[PDB]
């Protein structure tokens, strides 16, 4: 009925949820300040000072690749805890069956971390480690192949979707727009998806039109990020399978497995 309560639930939830938001890291990015990761120097400092355990086991320690890619799935198995605790706040998402509410998270999670990695992103890197580390962007690319190939299409995919200056309120909604998509393989009751991601994604569209009232196209624009969003994801399992079989040292977190299991 009170779509503009909705949108301030949602973003409430967002702002309750997620360790980082578009704000804090601007303030982080704009100057315990972040140590900046720029070499294979840097790198092994700032590892122990940040995640000691990770490099005390000596000769024994993994490659500095390895240890990267590590890094990056710590982040995204904690953004997955996050979602599944912000997916509540979305209307009906909490009435839906189990096996849906999995689902819809399985699918989603990894496009909702993509957009959200933006807001830490800029031009010359991103904020890492809780707002305590900046790794540049072109250190990210010098690394040897498959994992210089990581990173650089989600900075790809942030400098575009930045230029659109959201702000948290748009991209709580954003993200809760992409957790209802009721072309999820495998879902058990679509019907009632749909419903709620009409609801939602009726919300997303009257904040947008209040909220950005000199971009008449920023929704669109938006429903095609979500699509690219998809394909970004698509690309990113395919990846992280030619390192799973290629890689023997990078061991893939189990919960994360889990996501990728008969995804794409
Ligand atoms: C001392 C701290 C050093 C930080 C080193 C670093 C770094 C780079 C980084 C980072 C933040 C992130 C993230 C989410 C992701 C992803 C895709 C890959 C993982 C996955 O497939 O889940």
């Amino acid at each position: 009925a009170d779509l503009k309560s909705l949108a301030k639930r949602i973003y409430e939830a967002y702002l309750k949820n997620f360790n980082m938001n578009k704000v804090k890291a601007r303030v982080i990015l704009s100057g315990n300040p972040p140590f900046v990761i720029h070499d294979m120097e840097t790198l092994c400092m700032a590892e122990k000072t940040l995640v000691a355990k990770l490099v005390a086991n000596g000769i024994q320690n993994k490659e500095a690749e390895v240890r990267i890619f590590h890094c990056c799935q710590c982040t995204s198995v904690e953004t997955v805890t996050e979602l599944t605790e912000f997916a509540k706040a979305i209307p009906g998402f909490a009435n839906l069956d189990l096996n849906d509410q999995v689902t819809l998270l399985k699918y989603g999670v990894y496009e909702a971390i993509f957009a959200m990695l933006s807001s830490v992103m800029n031009k010359d890197g991103m904020l890492v480690a809780y707002g305590n580390g900046f790794i540049t962007r072109e250190f990210l690319k010098s690394l040897r192949k498959p994992f210089c190939d990581i990173m650089e299409p989600k900075f790809d995919f942030a400098m575009k979707f930045n230029a659109l200056e959201l702000d948290d309120s748009d991209i709580s909604l954003f993200v809760a727009a992409i957790i209802c998509c009721g072309d999820r393989p495998g879902l058990l009751n679509v019907g009632h998806i749909e419903k709620m991601q009409e609801g939602i994604v009726h919300v997303l569209r009257l904040h947008l039109q209040s909220n950005h009232p000199d971009d008449i196209f920023l929704f669109p624009k938006l429903l095609q990020k979500m699509a690219d969003l998809r394909q970004l994801v698509t690309e990113h399992a395919q990846l992280v399978q030619i390192i799973k079989k290629t890689e023997s040292d990078a061991a893939l977190h189990p919960l994360l497995q889990e996501i990728y299991r008969d995804m794409y």
